[PDB]
Formats: structure tokens, sequence, C-alpha cells
RNA sequence: GACCUCGUGGCGCAAUGGUAGCGCGUCUGACUCCAGAUCAGAAGGUUGCGUGUUCGAAUCACGUCGGGGUCACCA
RNA sequence: GACCUCGUGGCGCAAUGGUAGCGCGUCUGACUCCAGAUCAGAAGGUUGCGUGUUCGAAUCACGUCGGGGUCACCA
């Protein structure tokens, strides 16, 4: 697989080990959501002082968000947002969720309105992860610029703070590219400052900002972290997640344009069925009789990492690995073991998807004050 | 002095003959402002364009704009205003005035509150130019972008088609600036697009925009025309000014740091005379004498160059210009003639400016439909 | 996060015993119808801060703030 | 505005008489508990457009659209 630990020390984040993961216990009074227990978030930025200042009554918001690409979205897509949700519940902040169509409309050959509805069409997805209408935001950029009094404002306080090389260095872009995706950058850092919501911040500046995310979105943040000291503002604490494997394997990259790199939120039971048993990678050994010997390989079984992101029940999850590993159990019956775990979660997410009315997303697209401001 | 034939031809725009200044004669059956007849305004683009559309009963709006670099403005900030406002009353098009704010930010050491405060207090001085309240649009951009449906759009699009390299090449910029500088450039042409202005004109993006500007702006433009094909818009028209001459001579640079560099709109009638007798460069000889035999040099004497914008007779400005270039006027009964001018002017402005309520500025600069939209 | 580099008289820049210079400026007097050239002089908060090392420090160390640059192509 | 450069089979790239290649992919059959490796083959709108120059053109000229680059430091 990746080396993450190299990867926190590559970048300086820090580890997500057990002391963190029993505060976090200690402060919500509730049970480490698995994607903390299994590692799926292994990596934080500041999770402890997030953690200080909310064991000691000071407010915190989450921020996340949503590359618009396409209206189709798979089961990876998912995880930041599944935590996020997670995240809300237990520990009752308010959150604000960015819709990039900005940034697809500058990166993929898209129109303006294409961007938009993407967006739009996402925000039904992610709200169907059940967020509260009552405490989170959800936003697309080229909507909520032109209408919030202190989101440009930061942009352009950032972009006075980031010079060309800076995001040359951290993005690697060219003087060839377009001076949008130059810029960009600041718009995705300007959500960790609370003032960008003035409507639910009330003009406060010091609301310490909490993002949970995919590692690779590291570096946008770190770049916020920097600037944000010279801007007179807290920097954002992260919550880095691994990368959801593609079926084709974890070194191997997915995306919404080829339909068998992953399970999409619209696929079929049948679909869900035939895309495992015909795609998903696997770590079992080739022959039904080398596996009983040698037992498969879970560390590489895109089968297994699966399960290991939705098969909730620990110990469940246990046997399978344990059966797995020893060869008791075929990769036959593993991947069938998966496919009903996602047959009826695929089923319900599209389920609570459809109840998604239009003035539902108009709501929560809607800038106003937030239950917990 | 400058070559502005030179500069014409090396920009590539066209000189302002007299078959266009008959044409704006026959076409607003009005004289042509002293600026166009004394060559104040000498470069254009696209303006027979602009004349066949409006002939042709199709709309155009001006569109011209103000960098809020300080609370000082001086008389020669007031040119293109001057020059602007005579547009709007001769064709009776609607006007949107940009304060740069958010530029200035970018540039000058100041503070988001003190650019978008400087916005505010030189709207007061534009406006006291005497633009139409329900014809023109004043707005900083700092405001203006966090309210509007219609402007980030159009400068996100515009930034998806300019390169760092064009940017770099047009205005010199360095991987060292800031990614704030590198972009701006995007939204000085976004209000060259009137859909930036959906509450004005109604969503409409094809109505022709009249850019009246000093010739330094010129690259801004020359980029946005060439953006505006590439995403479906019209390009402006231009209409370029010579540089308004600093009171140390045409060549020499003026600025609202050095409050001897120009007269300013706040200067009192004795500070009018002081800045005038002590500073304006001249043409006229040394002794009385050499003067007389050999006339003054009116293309580098600061103070008719003042007369040539500001002494709207144009038979008295003759007599000047004959009597100061044979000798019979001395540079000394000039600056006389030319204080004479300026001290009731700039009473008049601050006079009117005074006039200026806040509700009237906040009028000016809240979007909203306009009489001829 | 780490490291590197710079941070000056109003701005742009200079490694002590004589006169620390003005690119550029400001200012006063003279000459000129005026402005400028010129001539004659005058003035301006010196070292980003905080400690510390030496007889002495802007020139050194630590810490700190700020500008800039830099780290397994890429979000 | 001018000039330069590129523009391909789903993407990344190649200057005719034999077999116009696959970096990479897609797809079918076989073998495997499944996926992958492997083996065996199948398919895909070829030249951005429009004229034109030659017996023939993707390889030339003109025009055009689009990506990129470039022109008296600087708005
Ligand atoms: N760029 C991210 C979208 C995003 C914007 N802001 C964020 C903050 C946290 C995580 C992701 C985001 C994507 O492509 O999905
Ligand atoms: N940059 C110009 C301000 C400006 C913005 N948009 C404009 C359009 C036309 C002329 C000037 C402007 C200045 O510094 O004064």
């Amino acid at each position: 697989g990746i080396d993450y630990d190299k990867l926190i020390v590559r970048f300086g984040s820090s580890k997500i080990d057990k002391e963190l993961i029993n505060r976090i216990e200690r402060a919500t009074g509730q049970r480490p959501h698995h994607f903390l227990r299994r590692g799926i978030f292994f990596s934080h930025r500041d999770m402890n002082q997030v953690l200080d200042a909310y064991e000691n009554k000071k407010p915190f918001y989450l921020y996340t968000g949503r590359g618009p690409s396409s209206e189709a979205m798979h089961v990876g897509h998912l995880i930041p947002f599944i935590f996020t949700k997670w995240l809300q519940d237990v520990f009752n902040v308010p959150l604000v969720i960015q819709m990039t169509d900005d940034e697809k409309y500058l990166w993929k050959d898209l129109t303006l309105d294409q961007a938009y509805s993407y967006a739009v069409e996402n925000a039904k997805d992610i709200i169907a992860c059940g967020f509260d209408i009552n405490k989170t935001f959800i936003f697309s950029d080229l909507d909520y610029m032109g209408m919030s009094s202190g989101f440009y404002k930061n942009v352009v306080k950032i972009q006075k703070h980031v010079t060309f090389n800076q995001v040359k260095g951290i993005f690697g872009f060219t003087d060839s590219d377009c001076i949008g995706k130059i810029s960009f950058p600041a718009i995705q850092a300007a959500p960790s400052f609370s003032n960008s919501f003035p409507q639910i911040f009330r003009d406060r500046t010091d609301i310490q900002c909490l993002i949970p995310c995919a590692i690779d979105q590291d570096p946008y943040f770190r770049m916020t972290r920097d600037v944000a000291p010279r801007i007179g503002y807290p920097k954002p604490a992260l919550l880095h997640s691994t990368f959801f494997p593609a079926l084709q394997g974890a070194q191997t990259k997915m995306s919404a344009s080829d339909p068998n790199s992953s399970i999409f939120l619209t696929d079929t039971a049948k679909q869900i069925k035939t895309k495992v048993n015909k795609h998903a990678f696997s770590g079992g050994r080739d022959t039904i009789e080398e596996h009983r010997q040698f037992g498969g390989n879970c560390d590489v079984d895109v089968s297994f990492m699966y399960l290991t992101f939705f098969l909730e029940d620990d110990d469940k999850l246990e046997q399978i690995r344990k059966d797995y590993t020893s060869g008791a159990m075929l990769t036959g019956e593993l991947k069938k073991a998966l496919i009903e775990v996602l047959q009826p979660l695929i089923a319900e997410h599209q389920a609570r998807r459809k109840e998604v009315t239009d003035e539902i997303v108009k709501e929560f697209m809607t800038p106003r004050k937030l239950s917990f401001d």
C-alpha cells in the first residue's frame, strides 16, 4: 500500500494515536467513530487544541468541502462527509460545506452552469448523509462569493499574503497556468476563517475551525495555516483521512469518468454485485487451494478495505479479517459479505437522497444564522 | 513631451481625428468637449462602432474607474471623470464607476477598511462632478463582489482565460508577486461586461461598453478585448486620455503623497496661488527680456497645459497661447491667468462636494435598476 | 513545519582610528518676470524587536516579528 | 493588434510503395474460488474547420476557430 506514516512525517502533521482517540471519547461521551478506531482518519493538525477549547466551552466549527466534478458521486466521496456528519452530531457544532464549482470550472472542461448544477446536485447526496438543516450551511463558491460581505474580503486578505512562488511550490502551478488556478487556493482557504460567514459567526474572527478532509487536501491547508497568523486569524485544525481505494487497487486512481472505478451512489443492487465480483481487486490467492494454505492478503484486498470503511460491527469485521487472512474464508465469500453490506447501504442513501426536495437544498444553501452560532 | 502618436502606434489603438470628433458631434447634436477638441482624449478603440450602434438605437454604457490610493485627490484625477460626466450627458447612457479599493489594498500598505473608506471618500469627489444619480452606479470592488450575482462569475470566466504569462507580459508581474496582484486584472476587466451588473442590465450580455480612461490603463483593456471574444462577449471600446502633467513637468511623476506635485481638490485659493507660482514648471524664458524676444515655450509649460485642460473658452485660450508664445505675455501673467481659472474651479468643486450627503453616496453605491437600463 | 536570506536616515543602497555617500528627495539664501539649471549651505528618530557574547557591535549567538526564497510534478 | 507554435484513434504521442505503434485504455475467450499477472484475439468517427495548390496530402498556401508562447520593467 502507501506509507501514511511516512506521509505524516513528510507533511509535518501528527498521527492520531490512542490517547487522542480516547480524548475524543472523553470529550464527547460517545464511542469514537470507526474511521478513527480503524485508522481511516489517521492524521491531524492541532486536534488537541480543538479538544482543549471544546472541553473549555469555547466554540469551534467544522469546515469540509466537495469539488463538483460531475453529477456522479461514488462511495469514496462520502467518507469525509460520513465522518463530518458524525463529528457534527458528536460535538454538536455548526458546519460549513464548500462546493468548489468555480474550481471545477477552472479545472475541468465545464461551463459555469454545469459546474453550478453539479454543485447543487452533489449537495443532495451530501445532505442525504444526514447533516442538520439547522447547523450546516452548504454553499457553492459561485453563489456565495456574490452574496457575502466577508468571504471575498478574506480571499483578498489571503491573496495578498500568498505569492505565486508559494503556490508554484505547494501546488506546482506554472507561468502557463491561468491566473484563475493560480489564485484559487485562497478561495479554499477562506472558509477556514469564521468571518467569511458574517451571517453565521457574527463578524467574529477567532472561532476555531476544524477541517476534516482527505490527506491530499492538506497542501491547501498547510498554505492556510501559514497565512492565518499573518492576517490575524487562528489556523485551522485538521483531521486527515486516507485515500479510498479504487476497485482496481489502492495504488490505482479512480474517477467519476470510469464507472467500474468504484461503487457509485446511483448504482443498483445488481451493479453493486457485478462491480465487486468483476472488479474489486483481491488479496486472495490464485487457486482456492493456495488460499486455504497461505490465507489471503487483507492489506491489498480492495473488498476488505471496503468492509473496513463500511462494516460498522467491529467484531464481525474481525471474523472476516481472521478467516480471510487464515484462508478459512475464500475471497469469493468475502466479496459476498461486502455486497450484503454495500447493497442495503447504497440503497438507503438513494432513499434518503430522494427525500431531499428542492426547497430543502435551497434552504441548506441559503446563508443564514445557524442554531449554534 | 511624450510621443502620444508613437504610443498610439505602439499599443495599436487609433488616433482621434476630425472626422471622429465631427461624428461625435453629428451623433450628439452637441459641441464636442474641449478634451476632444484640444487633444486631451486623443486615442480610441472602436469608437466608430460605438457611434454606429448608438446612431442605430442600440444601447451602450460607460465604464470608468478610480483607484482609491488615498483620501487625497488632485485636479488630475478628475479629467477622466469630467470627461465621462460630459459623455453621460451628451449620450445619455448609464454609467458604471469602479472603485478598486481591493487593488489598492493589494498594492499599497493599506488595510481593507482604509481602502474601502478611501473608495467611499473618493466617491464624494467623483459624485461632485455631477453624475446623474439615476444613471450612474459607483461601486467598490470590496462591496460589490460580495453582493452581485454576475460580477464574480465574470471575473472567474476572465481568469480561466488569462494565463500568468499573459499578465506577466502585459503588466510585468513576477513569480514573486502575490496571487492577488496576478489575478487582479480580471477584476478590472469584469465591469466591461454588462452581465456583471445583472441588477441593471437585466442579465444581458451584449450591451456595448465604452471605457473612457487614461492611456496607461489600456493594458488592462487590451487584455480584456482579448478574452472578450473567447468568452462570448463583445470587447470594450476605449477613449484614451493623455497624462495630466505634474507641476514639476510632463515628464515627472505626481502622487497624492507629495502635496506640491499637483493642485489637490481640497487646496485653498491661497494654496492654489502658491503652488502654481512656486511649483508650476515653466516654458517661459529665463530673463523677462529673453522671453520678450524668443517668446515662451507652451509645449513644456505646465501652466499652459493646465489652462489647456480647464480654460473652456477656446478663444481666450488662444489669446494666451498666442501672447505667451510670442513673448507678449510673461509666464508670470500666464500663471496669474491659470490661478483665476483654478481658484473658482476648485472652490466650486469643494462646494458641490459638500452637498454630497452620506445618503447620496449610499444611494450611488447601491446596486439597483438604472433609469436608462 | 524545517531551512535559507534580507529587514537603513522620507524612499534606494554602503563591513569603525580622517570627511557613515548620496541613486532620489526635502529645506533655506542667491540669481530669474515664475518654475527649472546652477551656486551656497541647513535639517531629518540611529540599530524591526527582546535577551545575551566582547574592551566595542548594525556587522556574532539565541529567541521573536515581517518581506522574500526553498523542500519525493502533484491535489 | 502583430508574429510564432500546436491542434490524433477514449486520452498521450509518431513525415505514405510491406505490418499508421501503442506510453495508457477499452472489449471478448481461456485459466483462477474472485480480482490481478499471463495467453489468445475483437472493436473504436480518420484530417479543428473552410477554400485552395498537386498526379497524391494530416505533412503546402490563404482564411478561420481554439490551446500555448512572444513584443521600449511598467500602470
Ligand atoms: N478541492 C476539494 C473541495 C474542497 C473545498 N474546500 C474543502 C475543504 C476540505 C476538504 C475538501 C474541500 C475537492 O476537490 O473535493
Ligand atoms: N486602476 C485604475 C482604476 C480603474 C478600475 N477600473 C477602471 C476602468 C477605467 C479607468 C480606470 C479604472 C486607477 O488606479 O485609477
